Order: C-alpha cells, then structure tokens, then sequence
C-alpha cells in the first residue's frame, strides 16, 4: 500500500494518565474547600450578587514553581488585607500561546530545554496548583486544549478562554463542562461578539471529545456553564474606558446574559507596555468611583521583578510577556481596594 | 470534603479507539494509492509546479450517504472529464459549526434526533469515506478537533481549517501534523494575517495532546505540514476579486510562504445567497483569462437540488447552507475547465 | 545499565477492547431473554427446586463455527422436544487445555494454521455464540483465563472451571463474579475436595485483577456465585456410580453446600473412550430409575460425526477427545430423558 | 433487554497501570545487575553449572515492610558469608493462596483491613522489592496471576508457581514468558508429573492475554523459559528424601528436561509444623555429603521471630504459615553450607 498514515508524525508517545496524577497529588480537605468556595464566590460577583472586584494578577505565564509560590506567599498578605474590597486570585498560566517558534511553556517544556518531558510537566503543574491551594492562594489558568484539564481543573477557582479561541466551538463546549466559572476574552482585532456569542453558547449543554480520567478516548456530555463572562482585552484600539464597557454592557443585556464584566489591563489594553498597566487600573479606579456598575473583575500580569527576557536567567522575571514589578503590584492594589471601597459603600 | 471535580459533567461515556473502526474498514490498495496520489497532486498545486485548479466542491454538510454517493458518482464524471485543467476532490463535511443551538452533524448525531450516537457517527463517515475513495472520488473535510482526525485522516486528500479556529494555536499545531495538504481561512471579520502565521506555524515541528490509535492519551510530536495554504472566504468585505487576491499574495511571500491560495466562492464571499456563487465563480474564471497566477483552487458549495431545508424531505438537497444544483454545478465546472485551459496553455 | 524486563517475551500486541466486539455484535433482546432465564432455570437444577436433568452436550472444541450451527439445529429439536425432562445447554468450548504442542483453540487460532489471530478469533467466538443464542439454544463453555470472559460471558448460560485449573486461586475468584452458575470438576487425580472448596469459596465476595471493557486493567470485586455446584468427572477410576455420587453428597453436606451434582460421562469416566459415554449414561440412567437425588445434571461429548482425527479433514468430527457420532447421541437422550421422566414422576 | 453483564460484580474500578509506577520508582543501575547476575546464577544451578545450593528463604508472607527489610539486612550477612557455598535468595511472597475467608495478602490489602487498596499496595510492594535489591539482597516471589508481574516482574531473580496452579495451562503460559528462572511445584496430593508437564510447556512459545506496560489488554507472544525446574513439596506423604529424589530425577531425564530439583522444607515435606524443616533440611545435609546430585536448591520459611500468630500483634511473626526464628535459621544455613561444602569439595 501507498502510506497514508502519520505522514507527517515523528512521534506518538503514551502519557501517564489523569489518576496517576491524582494518586500522588490528591486534592486535600482544605484545598477542596477554598476551591468550591472561591468558585462560589467568583460566581457572585458573575451575577451581581456581590460588589469586591475580582483580581486575576500575577505571572504572564510560570516558568518556575519555586518563585511562584514566594510570589503566592507576598500576595497572600494582600489577599486577606484587601478581602472586603477585593477578590484576589493568583494567576496561574503554564504557557503563552505564541505565532513565532519559542518555548512552549511549563507543562509542554517544563525543563525549558525543549526535552518535551509533559509528564514531569503536568505533574509539576497539579504539585504547584495544590501548593497554592494548601497555602491559602486560589488560582486561575488559561485552558488551551481539551485534555490537559483532566489533570488538574479540580484545582482551578477561575478560568480564562484567550482572544485566539473564545471563537472556537470545540473551546465554548469545553467551557460549558469547566466545574470553575470562566471568562472569554474579545477577539485580538476587539471583536466582542465572539465573547458574547461564547458565554450564550457556552451555558448551554454540549458534547465534545476528551479523555476519561484513566486516560481513554471519550465522549464528554456536558451541563452548560451558568457563569461565564466576558472580558475586556483591547483590540486594534483599547477598550477599557467607561465607554466601552457601557456599549458592551447594552450589548450583553441585549443578548440576554450577564451584564458584569472583567478588564485585563494588560495585552492590547496596555499596547503590550507593562508601564501601562497602571494607567488603565487609574481609569478602572476613576470608574469605580463615578459609578462603574458593569466591573466585575480585572487582569494584571505582575511578577516579583517588572519586565521580561529572552532567558530564564533572572529570578521571578517573566520570559514571555512583560510584567509590572511587586513595588507597582502594591501600589495598584491599594488603588482598586480603595476605589472599590468607595463604590461598596454607595 | 466539598466536591471540585465534573461539576457540570451530566456524564462521560468511552468511544471506540479509532484501532476499532480501522479494524471493521482498513483503507484498501486502491484507496491508498488515490489518497497518496491526490495529496501529491495538490501539493504540487500549493507550490505552483503544476497550474491544474483544484476544486473543492460538494455539499455544505452530509446528512445521507445515499445522497452522497449519489452526488459523487455524478461528480466522478466531471472529475474524469476535466482532469487536465481541474483538480476535483469532493466536499465531505459531517459537520457546519455555528454558535446557536442545532443539528450537530452526522458524527455527533447520525440519526438526526438528538441521540448523539458518536460511535454510529464515526463509523458511518469511515464508511463514506471508504466507499467515496474505491470509486475513484479523493475527499475533503473540516477538522474540528484534534481527536476526530485519528479515525479518518487516512482517507483524506485535503483538509480545512475553518475561520473560527484558524488563529487557535492547538488548531495550527494539529494542522503541522495532518498527512494532507491544509488551508487555512481568514477570520470571520476578514483578518488574513492569522492564516498568513498559521501556514508559517503549521510547516514547524509541534507537540500537541491526542490519542493514540488505541484511545490512549498520548504527547503527538509532528514534523511539520509544508503544503499549507490559505483560503479566501469573506467577512466584513468580500475577497474573491482580483484586487484582494493581489493583496493577499503580497502579504504571503512578505512572510515567505507560498503566493498560492485558495478562494471560497461559498459563505462570506456569495453572502450566504447560493445563486452568488456562480457570480464569484465568474469573476476568478475572467482573473485566470487574464493573469490569475496565485490562484491554485476554488471551493463551491453544491449538491444534486438546489437551495436548502430545515427538515430532510426532499432527497439530496442542503439541509444546513444553501447549495446550488446540479445544472449550475455542470456549468460552474465546464466555466473553471475552460478559462484554466487558457491559463494553463500561457 | 541492565535489562531485566521482558527478556523472554518476543512480542506484546495490543487487541481490540470488548466494546469493539460488543459494538459489532451487541446482544439481542431475545438472546437476553434466552440467557436470562436458562441462568434461572439451571439456578433452580443447583439448589434443588427443579428436577430436569441439566445436560451440557456437544463438541470437545468448537474447530469450525458452521458445523457447530449446523449441529446445534439438530439438537435443538430434542432440546424442544425434552423440556419437561432435560434442559439441554449446547457445550461450546473454544479450547482442549493440553501439555503438548497443539492447536490452540478457536479463539487462539481460528485458521487452524499457528497465526494467532487472537481478534479474528474472539469475534468468531461471539458471533457463534450470538448466532446460537438468537436460534433458541444456550450456550456453555469452559473459563480458561480472567481476561476471554469480558469479550462473551454475556452469551454465557453456564460455565466450567476444568480439571487443571479448580484448585487456582485466581480461578475461584472468576468463578465468584460470573454472571452465570458454574461446575467445577475434581482433579484430574480425582480429589474432589478442591472442588467442594472451590464451590466455598467462589461463593464468597473476592478481588481479582482483570480489564475493564474499555481494556484498561482494573480491579474486579465480586459479590459471590452462589450457584456453583461440582462436576464428577473421574481420576485414577471412574467417579459416576451411585456409591460414588453417595460419597460425593455426604462430603457436598458436610461443606454446607449444594450436594446436587453433575456427572461428566465423558474424560476420565469413560477413559477417553467415546463409545463407553453411552454406558456412563445407562448407568447414570438406572440410578435416576432408582433413586438419584443428588444427580442434577450430566456432560456429554458429542458432534455430527463420531471418533477424532488429528488434521480438520472431516467435517463435523473433532480434532481434539473423541466424540459419540449423532445416532448415538438421540440414543443417549431419549435414555435420559426416559429415566428422568419418571424420577420426576416420584 | 434483560441484564446479561456483570450481574454478580460489585463494583470495577481502574488500576494504575504499571508504567505509573515504574515512574514513582524506575529500576537503578545496581538493582539491574543483582537482578541481571542473580538469574544468570540460578541457570547455572538449574543446568548444573555450579554446584552451589541456592536457597530461598524468607518469610511465608510478607505483611511488615519493616520487618521485611530488617530480616534482609541479617539474611544479607549470611548471603555472603556463605556465597562460597550457597546462593542465598530472599522469599518475598505478598500473598498466600487459602480456601477460608481471610487476610489476601499485602498487594490486595496492605492495611490489614479489607480496604483493598491495590493501587498502594502494589506500590509498596515495588517499592520494598526495590530497596531489597539496592541493599545487595535479590528477592523471589510467587506469581499467582497474569497481570500483578507487570508491575514488579523486573525486580525478581526467581519466581515460584505454586501446588495449586502448576497444571494450571495459563500459568505455565505465564511462566514461559517469565524473566527469570521458575520452579513448578508438585501438587497438593504429591503429583509429580504434573511439575514435569510444566517444565516442557513452560520451555516452548506460548501466546496468552494480559496488559501491556500502560496498562491495555494485550496478547503476549512469549519466547519460552529454557530455566525452569521441579521443587519436591510433599503430598499426602514427605517427598525429599534420596528415594524420592532419586525417582524424581529418573522421571525428569525421562521426559528430556533438567533432572536438577530443588526440595521445599516447609508445607507437607514438614507435615505443616515448622519445627519439622530442620529434620528436613537435616536429610537433604546427609543427602548432599553422600552424594546429593541432583539437588540445586532448597526452600525454607523462616522469620525474625519464630511460629505463628492469628493476628499481627508482633514484630517479626508470620501471620500465615508459621515460620522457624532467626536463631534456627542460622543454624539450618549454617548445615546447609557445611554439607555443601563436601559435596563442592569431591
Ligand atoms: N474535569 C473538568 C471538566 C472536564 C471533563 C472531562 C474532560 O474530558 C475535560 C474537562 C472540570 O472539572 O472542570
Ligand atoms: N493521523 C493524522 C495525524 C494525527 C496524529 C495523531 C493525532 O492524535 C491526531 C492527528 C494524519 O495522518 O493526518
Ligand atoms: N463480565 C463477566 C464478569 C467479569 C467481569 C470482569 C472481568 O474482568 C472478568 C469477568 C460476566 O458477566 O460474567
Ligand atoms: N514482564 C514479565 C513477563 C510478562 C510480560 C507481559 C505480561 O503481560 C506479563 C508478564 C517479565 O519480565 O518477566
Ligand atoms: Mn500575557
Ligand atoms: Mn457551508
Ligand atoms: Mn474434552
Ligand atoms: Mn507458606
């Protein structure tokens, strides 16, 4: 016979499966109860029945779980402080989708040598999601493919669906089935339809193809997820100020879901300068005060040190996108909590 | 110890390995030899060694097989007839994605009632695909997901990406590991750099997560797909004309990939209207009179009865987009043969 | 750096899951019914509600699935035709367990030629068993391992754990999760206390290590069989006379388990001479004219065409024991039916 | 439909496969060796190579980790103070095979309380193997199924099939495709041909199903184990004298396999009281000063603390079958050695 198989496949290698993972690294009590509660709690903020802003911060991708849980432990401090104005959850995200040739992320490449070791990878990732869990801290990551949350989404309080795949049927029908709220960012160009059509799609039931926790082919019939939202990312312009979020929240009303929103002040929003960051939690913080109603939550990448580098060389210093510095970290904090005070107390 | 994991899972059911159905119908010698050739074939087209115009045509989704065979033993004819300026290769969509709520497809729901007989789904379009190869007709298809491929690729001598995910990162990676030729289209506002960097991500080597034959979670590590093109398909503006194709072959050998594309005369470009595919068809046969050197095929949306229907009542007619007929089917092709017989004798 | 795995092994294959098997040839509502209620019924032959004689006749091995069709019409017109006397159960074995180099089975070998063709092999067997099943006459057949059960014991009426293989532990623990009543014979020596122990402790719950029907290895527990009963099938000297089934009982009792019991006419009872079985019968016969308690059912080696033959020339004569031709065996059965008649008349 | 499948199973719930644990716990390089060389040495005895007596001697039954690797540092000692002279080889047995309802061993139940934890007790049981032969002390176990080898069969020097199994077709199979050398004993009642059988079977290539590494069913193709040989263990009546060795090992030329034997002290040989090994061992001492040449090795139980208990109240105690002390044991090694030292010495 012609071939006609794996033409273009150097190689299939077997995975360990989902409960190998969780044998070693079962979730705890205490870690299964900040995750239901935290999840219940984002949730509220979804729907309107609670007013402290979430704050999805920190790294823009883990490139070490050593730094990430010194950084856990300093925002820690900040989470409980801030705990009457803000929702603080760590931003946990293994890898940056990228169009360039680069490295692939912690669960891909966790070495970052290009070895490819996924197993040590994904065991990597569930260890430090625990960690954090078993600290205190709540985390939130980026689900790229439809497989890697069997290994560890019952660690995951919030999830986030990125620019280039809120469009994606087969993404919408994964977030239908994530046990954790989710939010779906507009399209890179600022199309927010696609975000809206998401959530709309993404609440009702589906079906999809994935794997059993022992690792098996199979058919995943899903319940619909009643708390997604949108968020604000930028586009070709930035969409963050007051009046955008006021013709998204018309638009989200007219399609008939929730009305509360989330700002990333990082990617487009930013123009991919970290020294921006700051000036649209300002303009978040102006809203807030006058009015601001639709905010439900924002996105910060923050490190432990501002900036970003090609290599791993400096310590809790971003590899993929630029991040603000803990100093400016702080300082944007205390910016949300005290305007979020101001509007809770209206 | 509160619950964390499946939350919104109404149930996960196991599907036969892809091993299961390549068991019950292994690709035959005939069928190899056409799969292998044709994907040369195409090839050859995506790099311009060959200036044949390949023609993607058949109906918008298949949901009888009957119908289908039907279609294709007409379709053989033409095939035969114009082989020295035409590249058939027949239209063999199970599914059309779409965001509101509907007919899944004939793999996620063959028997059309809402029963999501995967396994049947599968099975069936194995079996179409078999049956359509043995009789001399090469298929293309839609890849939705990065599981489906492993029960069917092997029948397949071209493949789409759609505009939904034609940004998706693990849609351009699955794509660098297809054995056939892929196109990627524009965004559904009209944005060519995503399929512009998916054809430059898709030649690099990628890991993405799959299953093995067998059903097995596994790390697939590809090689690289160098016969990726893209595809003109509208969005806020129509791009079939002259001036667009222009355009867009400027942008792809700026970025060094192939100056070769494909234009869609179907959804964006005909405006959803059936009877405007034979106008788009019209306007690339005069750019192949008069130059048309980065066109390398087309793709119409056709079937034995014109138009569509919400229900299957009539035999062979649409029942997701619109088609056009029979009669416009014969006069569509005879209209490409011609005016590539002239471009080809340049 | 040494290797220490695998050393003997020449290859590992994987094989098709039973739910590839299952999905091909699923079970029909009447092969259900068939097998539901003959499960039932011989339930009722172990503890003693019913007196019919349950007679597990035909082939030593099945060797060519369409003689065994053929073969199971003829005698299903006396299954039909003795129902008041003898519930008639087709013995359809796939496997002579034996020391020497040999044919393996039909299962193992189902081209009778050393290809192994384990998948070919396994879908014969449940395609002949499915057959049977769907033509009225129940199926039995002997247990060899813990994984073959997965792919047919649904079509399964009664079941046997041979000679060799009573005494195994893991054995016994099959035996206690099968879905149907099961013999054990006495050793090949004649202990019968292995499989008075046997029926003890396959009554009990146990775990053993098995495969899902998916195929992944798995961990079975058990709720006990209570329907196993022992199978007299002679040792150094026959074991089938009234004294020795008088034994037998006493020592059934003195267990605290069923000391109704069944009485193979064939093996080492009739000394691997096809032409004794008939006077194992006639014996078996008067003690039921008599008396008989504690007889609940007999096994017989027969096929259309009477003795052996070392190469599959002639059809419908066994390749492994000798068998009693079918004029011996309507003989056989209407002795039997005859005599039990009136037994059940007392 | 009525229920067909499964009707008397409990509950199947998925294993870890083995690769999980040859993950957590790979094989090192020294442990290779000790295997690797161990086995090696052991052919030698089993074909008459070397005249060294291997031992194996251990607990009945392992159910203490602790204590297992406590009697190993003491048995380590003596290994090589007597290397000279005796091959000793530790009995890491995790089960013992019963009829009455009780413990099933420390792979099944590694609580000592019906939780059935397989999953850790195959764990610990690597685990113990592996720290076993990194402290220099190869071990051999019995195998009493087709799936538990697979995830330990790489840590074994020698493995046991048991009275009970020893006819049994699928266990000579297994057996056949075995790493390491293998003795059959002879059955329950004294059979000695069966063990014979055994040794010819287990010498040629089997096929029989198990799982593979990842833990999917899978047809094993074997390449036969030319080192298998007898242990004398008693019957109705003791077997080890030079009379029945003698006999035995007419038999065992007779039938063209390895007249080389080894004699187990314990079970029937000592009418079931431990006491009676050293009257045994004591024969085999008279035995091999005269002459003894078809002795290879011996098989004794023994304990840190010597007998028997119902219950694991002690340190060091067998909780099956009782077991000679460590004080006894020295002096049966110590008569072993001495006496081998004559006979190596003519
Ligand atoms: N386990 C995921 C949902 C999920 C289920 C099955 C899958 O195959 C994938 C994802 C969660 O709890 O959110
Ligand atoms: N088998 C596909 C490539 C592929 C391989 C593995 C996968 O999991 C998915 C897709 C082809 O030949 O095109
Ligand atoms: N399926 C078998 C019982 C069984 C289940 C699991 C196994 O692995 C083996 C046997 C029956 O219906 O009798
Ligand atoms: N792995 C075993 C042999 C074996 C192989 C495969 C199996 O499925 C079972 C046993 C050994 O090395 O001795
Ligand atoms: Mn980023
Ligand atoms: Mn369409
Ligand atoms: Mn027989
Ligand atoms: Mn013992």
């Amino acid at each position: 016979h012609y071939p006609t198989d794996d033409i273009k496949i150097k190689e299939v290698k077997e995975l360990l499966p989902p409960i190998a993972h969780l044998y070693e690294l079962p979730i705890s009590k205490e870690a299964s109860g900040l995750v239901h509660r935290t999840r219940q709690e984002i949730s509220d903020l979804v729907h309107g029945r609670d007013k402290r802003l979430l704050v999805i911060i920190g790294p823009c991708s883990i490139h070490d779980p050593k730094a990430a849980l010194e950084y856990a432990e300093r925002l820690l401090k900040l989470r409980k402080q801030y705990e009457n104005e803000l929702l603080i959850v760590m931003r946990v995200y293994f890898e940056k989708p990228r169009t360039t040739v680069g490295w692939k992320g912690l669960i891909n490449d966790p070495h970052l040598d290009g070895t490819f070791d996924i197993n040590f990878g994904l065991r990597q990732a569930r260890s430090l999601l625990l960690s954090l869990n078993n600290m205190g801290m709540p985390a939130s990551t980026e689900f790229l493919d439809m497989i890697t949350p069997q290994y560890y989404a019952d660690l995951i309080s919030w999830g986030a669906i990125g620019a280039r795949t809120t469009e994606s049927q087969v993404h919408r029908e994964l977030a239908s089935g994530l046990s954790c709220p989710v939010g779906f960012k507009n399209g890179t160009d600022g199309n927010l339809k696609i975000a809206i059509d998401a959530i709309g799609a993404a609440s009702h039931s589906h079906h999809f193809l994935s794997v059993t926790k022992a690792g098996h082919s199979a058919i995943v019939h899903t319940g619909g997820n009643p708390d997604c939202h949108v968020i604000l990312r930028g586009g070709k312009e930035p969409n963050y100020d007051a009046e955008h979020v006021s013709e998204a929240a018309e638009q989200l009303r007219a399609a008939g879901v929730t009305d509360k929103l989330m700002i990333d002040c990082s990617h487009a929003n930013s123009r991919k300068d970290y020294t921006r960051q700051m000036e649209v939690a300002q303009d978040i913080a102006a809203q807030l005060e006058q009015d601001g109603g639709n905010i439900m939550g924002v996105m910060v990448e923050s490190h432990l040190v501002e900036g970003r580098q090609d290599k791993p060389e400096v310590y809790g210093k971003s590899i993929t996108d630029a991040c603000i510095g803990w100093g400016a970290t702080e300082e944007l904090l205390a910016l949300l909590a005290g305007a979020n005070k101001k509007r809770m107390a209206r």
